[PDB]
């Protein structure tokens, strides 16, 4: 079966598939670059192999030396992590081929997936719920153009297979003239399509796995809708609105989606929910950021079971075995300035991470450690879980104000802004909410 | 209800009191001695009051300081941990006296259970298994005492209501005459008896919580057989080999008991379980040190628990509400050397927490904190949760790998050593395996 992966990746989604080998008895080889030799998984690693320089073009993205790494040590098997090669349908194609199992769906399915029109296409034919659109690209005939976005209803938004909103037929004619040659010349790919514009949306997705076993499960959903500038701050499970019958509904139909696309190994199906309605945006065929909130309301362990998938056994459960418990929060903590949000690289002087009853605590970063500037700024993940949703915020507003970060800046206080909004212990505020609120 | 809580202790223990003050919205006052300013809870709390120097003594026993404490800050109730005064029935009663809420029982019943000859018979009445005995203290007619050892069986052990270990009637009559002379003399209570010696028995112990609204839960078991001096070390939860069946059993007349005795909060009932026997030895009528694998199986907040309990709420759930989920294991991670035992205080030039899935840490110890000579050498409890035991018990392995205190010597080396044990990894070991193992 599996015995030795490479960790195609660094940082703390490096780390938490680092624990789930061990847990397994995985040997790991961790790759890394020359600015990330004092990264805790890589010394933890059984085995470490120097992909290239600082640069991610030239080391985590370097699809011949990671390859090679695998060959030199004799390794199974590839886990891209998030991020990175992840989703690079080349990449998985290229380890496949090579004779090692990559730890994702197969390359086709992330070709598939990874082109919005063929995916909407795949999602519609398999019962997932779409954004209403011209389903298919764009004519040229503004006429017929006009009569479907008549159909669809304005405001629409234009977007190649970036994006481009148009809320009247004043404009429609150029705005889908101009995204289609910014989009052909951006990556050769002159194809966009409309759909309808959701001005008041949540972000709601939906957690599955899929096995080579012909199984397929659903665990239940997260809300990711504060954000700035489409970048995800704070994460929830389960969704605060969503009832069991909802969820089975939705969850089944994404369930399906996967068998009948071929689906392996874990994945997302995201969603815009407005006005109680689903409608389906992207599926990551990966491992996400914020798996851990599922993790917490569900019992299980989402990278064991990636593991287990690759090495060809069947999901560790069925889909009656799963039954949402309490609720979980999860803070993204940057090294970033948490008002100008620019990065703050710089060395750790005294790290104190928070513990107790319903803290769990996902990092690499230590006391000592330097916060490179090459990379993304994210050092940890806090997440807290509760019996209810109060209980899950308090949690996390007390284990944030145990944290301490000495020597950079953090995005802690940011957190701490957020966690006491009105609205948000509310609940259910929509994805322009944290753009709104910081003004 | 509670509106200012005094936490009359010390070290982990009043830092785990303080987050569930905290999230309950509950005002904390640290008391503290002089060494002790530094001490992570106290830099949490809403108030702090020096009560005395850093001996014991003159502190954290310090009854009229402690009172004093709540009377100045207009404190509702005093949570007194577990050491120090917490099953002082002197202390709880000069608190009640005094117009402050003991967190804990009352003192009436902390006496009852703090003397062994009238704890068992309460037990005996209460209907839970105690150890075959004289039942009662003995008298000085030898030939009475050899009729009742030869009933009961050799070895029998003499016991101050401090033991004597009799193999044979040669032996009884000084036995029985030295235990009694040496008993009296240390704590003017001359008062003795007899039980059975189990020579091959694990230490297993059965949670309860009971309110002032009648009801009286139990919450599984704990094995704490993995012990040195009769120092507890490693405890795990539930007790291997024990069936829902005989949980529901003692469990159930453990339950009772409380009801029987008028008992009120947290505590737990002691005991020796060999050849598939319960024996009771002891009811600690408090929180205890390991507490917290008990809620990760169980899904319940102990402390919080103990707090609403206090304020006069019911327990927040029903018997049929609690079922035992996955397993749990914990280390009592300490400042001393890992072959001597002698303490080892000093500066933590630099600690590194573990975390990920099943991971807690309940710790105040910090880099940059000095750990005193004055108390326990306890710094930490890693506790870790998985489905089986067989997880829980990887996940402490590899989670020790992760911990790093540096500048002081600890025992993670000695709970390395256990945990690859090939005996333990089966289960089931006795109160007396450490002890062999270490020579
Ligand atoms: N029909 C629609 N109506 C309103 N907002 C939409 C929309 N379609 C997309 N959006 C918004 O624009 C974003 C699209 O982002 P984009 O496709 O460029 O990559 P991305 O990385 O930001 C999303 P992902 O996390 O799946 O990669 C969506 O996250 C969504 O918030
Ligand atoms: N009848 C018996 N047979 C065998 N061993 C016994 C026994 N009674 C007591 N022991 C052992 O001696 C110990 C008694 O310890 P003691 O009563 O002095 O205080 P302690 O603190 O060690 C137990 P506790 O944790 O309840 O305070 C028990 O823990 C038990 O291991």
């Amino acid at each position: 079966m599996l015995e030795k992966v490479v960790i195609a990746n660094r940082g703390e989604i490096a780390l938490r598939i680092l624990r789930a080998c061990k847990e397994l008895g995985i040997k790991t080889v961790a790759v890394h670059s020359t600015a990330d030799r004092d990264l805790k998984h890589v010394l933890l690693a059984d085995e470490t192999i120097c992909i290239g320089p600082a640069p991610s073009a030239k080391s985590y993205l370097n699809i011949p030396a990671i390859i090679a790494a695998a060959e030199v040590t004799g390794a199974d098997a590839i886990h891209p992590g998030y991020g990175f090669l992840s989703e690079n349908a080349d990449f998985a194609e290229q380890v496949e081929r090579s004779g090692f199992t990559f730890i994702g769906p197969t390359a086709d399915v992330i070709r598939l997936m990874g082109d919005k029109v063929s995916a909407i296409k795949a999602m519609k034919k398999a019962g997932v719920p779409c954004v209403p659109g011209s389903d298919g690209p764009v004519s040229n005939d503004i006429a017929k153009n006009k009569e479907i976005a008549k159909r669809i209803g304005y405001p629409i938004i234009i977007k190649a297979s970036g994006m481009r909103v148009v809320r009247s037929e004043d404009a429609l004619e150029e705005s889908i003239a101009m995204t289609k040659a910014e989009a052909k010349a951006a990556f050769n790919n002159d194809m966009v399509y409309m759909e309808k514009y959701l001005e008041n949306p949540r972000h709601v997705e939906i957690q599955v796995l899929a096995d080579t076993h012909g199984n397929a499960v659903y665990l239940a959903e997260r809300d990711c809708s504060m954000q700035r500038r489409h970048q995800k701050v704070v994460e929830e499970a389960p969704a605060p609105g969503i009832t069991e019958e909802v969820r089975r509904d939705i969850g089944s139909r994404c369930a399906n989606a996967c068998v009948e696309i071929g689906y392996r190994g874990a994945g997302t199906f995201e969603f815009l929910y407005e006005n109680g309605e689903f409608y389906f945006i992207e599926m990551n065929t990966r491992i996400q950021v914020e798996h851990p909130v599922t993790e917490m309301i569900t019992g299980v362990d989402l990278v064991k079971e990636q593991l287990r998938i690759a090495a060809g056994l069947p999901i560790s459960f069925k889909q009656e075995d799963i039954k949402v418990k309490g609720h979980a929060m999860e803070c993204r903590i940057n090294a970033e300035d948490p008002k100008t949000f620019l990065p703050s690289p710089g060395k750790v002087n005294h790290l104190h991470s928070p513990g107790g009853l319903g803290v769990r605590w996902d990092s690499h970063v230590y006391g000592g450690y330097t916060v490179p500037p090459h990379y993304d700024s994210m050092i940890a993940k806090l997440i807290t879980y509760g019996d209810t949703r109060e209980v899950a915020i308090r949690r996390m507003q007390n284990a944030l104000s145990e944290t301490i970060i000495d020597g950079i800046k953090t995005n802690i206080p940011l957190h701490e802004l957020i966690l006491e909004d009105e609205n948000f212990q509310k609940g259910g505020t929509n994805i322009h909410y944290l753009e709104k609120k910081l003004g």
